[PDB]
C-alpha cells in the first residue's frame, strides 16, 4: 500500500484515535468524541472504510454532579486481553480546574463479557479506577504484553516533578490493577516538550527488531503538539529507566507548508497487505483556534505507512497531506 | 452515477444534513452538530469527498445565559441570495423547556460579508431573529425563489393547533424580514403524520415540471418518520393554501428490513453528472437509545439518487442500504 491508497484525513473529529485490528477481519476503532461525553467504537473490513462506519455506543458518561466518571471522556483504548475485551479509558468527576490550574482525570477500565464488543452497552462492567500509590491527574494509559506478561504504560503528574504529566510504567496484576511500584520513564524537559504546557502524554508501544519503541505526545494540543520516542532492548528490565533511551529530538511533528500542525496522541495497526506499518494519529489544519484547543472539534485522524530505518529503528517522516476531493 | 458510486452513510453523526452544490462546482455541507453549539461548513468536489472533508467553524453560539442564540444551535442551512451567503438556523436562550413540555427555539439568520463562506468568524454579521407575528417555537426555515420573490418557508407551534409544529410560507421583504402574514400550508392529520408525536417539520424545496414540491417531515424521530409532499403550480398564488395539494400518503419512509430507521429533514442537490437528482436525509440505524435521546449522535446522513414519475412528479423510492467495507 501507499499514503495516496488512504483518504485523509480518515477520520474527521476525532482525537486520541485508536485503531486495533482484529483476528475476525475487522478494524476497530475507538478516540476521543468532540462532546467527551461517551465511549463509541466503529469497526470496519479496511480503514478507509471507518470514514463511514457508523458508531455504537458502548458506554456513557455518569450523569453531571455524580462522582467519578462524570465528565471529560478522554483516549478510550479498545485491548483484546486473554480472550476478553477492556476500554482503558479517563474520566473526571468534573470540568472545573484544581488548584493547580490542572484537570481531574484519573483513569478507569470496563471489561466486555462478549465476542463482539459493539452489541451493546449492558455487555461492559465498570472495574473503576485503575489506582496509583499518589491519587493524582493521570490520563492516557495503554497496555503491552512483553516477556508473558502484562504492562501498563501511562500519564501522570508528581508533584515533585515540573509540568502538568510525564510517562510511567507498570507491571500489571490483572487487566485493572498494579502488581509493581510505577516508573517514570520520562518527563517534559526538551523546549519542544514544554511549549505552552510541560506535558508528555499519549503513550503508544510498538514492538520490533529486539526493541519495544514507546512513542509519547509533549507541549499543547494546538500547533505545537509533537512526537517523542524511548528505545528499550526488548529482554531488558521494563522497570528500569535507566533501560530506556529517550530521543533529544521529536520523531514526528507539524508540516507546516501543507497546513498539517499538532500531530500527535498516536496507534499503531497494519495497512490491508497484512505487511505495511500504519501509524494513526490526530492532527488540526488551523492555528486560529479560539479558547482552549481541547474543545475546539477539529483534530482530525490521519493514517499513513511508515518505514523501517537500516539499523531497525522506525522512521515515520512527516505528516502526509489531505487528498480528498 | 447509481446509488452504488456514493459509501454511505455519507456523513456520520450529522442530523438535518443540507448540501448546496455551488456555480463553482463546490458542493457546501451544513448540518446539526451533535453538541448543538456551533455552526460549521464542509465542502468538497465530490459527494463522497464531504465525508473526509475538514470542517470550519463560521459561527458558535452565545455564552451560557447571555440569551438568544445560546443553546441548542439547529438545522442550519446555506443560501446564496444577490450574490451573499445567508445561513438560516433555529436556536434556542435555554435547555429549558417551556410549561408546555415545549423546546423554546426561535428563528435566526447570518450574513457573510465575502465571497468564500468558510474564511473566517468576522465575516458573518447577525441580523437576530426572524420574527413572526405570534412568537412561538420556530424552527427548520428554508427559502425558495419564486415569481421573482423570495419565499420563506418554516415549521412553527401555533397554540390552538395540536402538534409539535405546521408548516407556514410568507414572502420576504428582505432575506431576513417576512413581509406578508404567514400562512399554514400543512398541519399533522394522516396517521402516518401523528405517531407517538404529532409534528409537521423540516421543510424542503424542489421545482421541477412546471411545479413546486414541498417535502417536510412527520411524526415521531424512530422509525415512524417519515416524509410528506406538497404539489402547487409555479405560476400559481404560493400564498393562498388553496393552491396547494397534500399528499395523503408518505412519499419516504423507514426501510424496515435493512434497519434503515426514521429517514426525514431532507434536502435536495444534484450529482456530479450535472444531471441525477440527489435526496439528502438522516436516518437511524437502530432505535434503542440509551440516555437523553436529545445527546444520541448517531443520526446519519444518507444520500441517494431519485426519479421521476411519468406524471412529472418525484418517485424517492426507499432508503438504500450501506455499503462501506
Ligand atoms: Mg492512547
Ligand atoms: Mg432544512
Amino acid at each position: 500500500v501507499q499514503a495516496q491508497d488512504y483518504i485523509n484525513p480518515l477520520i474527521v473529529q476525532r482525537a486520541d484515535p485508536y485503531i486495533y485490528k482484529h483476528t475476525d477481519g475487522y478494524y476497530y476503532f475507538t478516540a476521543s468524541v468532540p462532546a467527551y461525553n461517551l465511549i463509541e467504537i466503529r469497526r470496519a473490513k479496511t480503514l478507509n472504510g471507518l470514514a463511514n462506519a457508523a458508531p455504537r455506543t458502548i458506554w456513557r458518561k455518569h450523569p453531571d454532579g455524580s462522582g467519578a466518571m462524570s465528565q471529560l471522556i478522554w483516549a478510550p483504548e479498545l485491548h483484546y486481553i486473554d480472550g476478553k475485551w477492556f476500554i482503558y479509558f479517563a474520566a473526571s468527576h468534573t470540568k472545573e480546574f484544581d488548584h493547580n490550574g490542572m484537570f481531574q482525570h484519573r483513569m478507569y477500565c470496563i471489561e466486555c463479557d462478549n465476542p463482539d464488543p459493539m452489541r451493546d452497552e449492558a455487555d461492559w462492567t465498570e472495574h473503576g479506577q485503575i489506582e496509583t500509590p499518589l491519587d493524582t491527574f493521570a490520563l492516557d494509559a495503554t497496555v503491552f504484553e512483553a516477556q508473558k506478561k502484562l504492562y501498563y504504560v501511562w500519564a501522570q503528574k508528581d508533584p515533585a516533578i515540573k509540568g502538568n504529566s510525564n510517562i510511567y510504567i507498570a507491571e500489571m496484576a490483572n487487566p485493572w490493577t498494579l502488581k509493581t511500584k510505577p516508573v517514570m520513564l520520562t518527563k517534559p524537559e526538551y523546549d519542544w516538550e514544554t511549549k505552552i504546557f510541560w506535558v508528555n502524554e499519549g503513550p503508544a508501544v510498538l514492538h520490533r527488531n529486539g526493541r519495544f519503541f514507546l512513542t509519547y505526545s509533549a507541549s499543547a494540543t494546538d500547533e505545537n503538539y509533537a512526537m517523542g520516542m524511548l528505545t528499550v532492548a526488548e529482554d531488558a528490565d521494563l522497570l528500569d529507566p535507566t533501560s530506556w533511551s529517550k530521543s533529544e529530538t521529536p520523531v514526528f511533528q507539524s508540516n507546516m507548508p501543507i497546513k498539517q500542525f499538532g500531530p500527535g496522541h498516536n496507534s499503531f495497526t497494519v495497512a490491508e497487505d497484512g505487511e505495511t506499518d500504519m501509524l494513526v494519529y490526530h492532527c488540526r489544519n488551523y492555528t486560529d483556534i479560539k479558547g482552549d484547543p481541547l474543545y475546539d472539534p477539529n483534530r482530525h485522524t490521519m493514517v499513513q505507512p511508515f518505514t523501517w530505518n537500516d539499523d531497525g529503528t522506525p522512521n515515520f517522516g512527516k505528516p502526509v497531506p489531505y487528498n480528498y476531493k
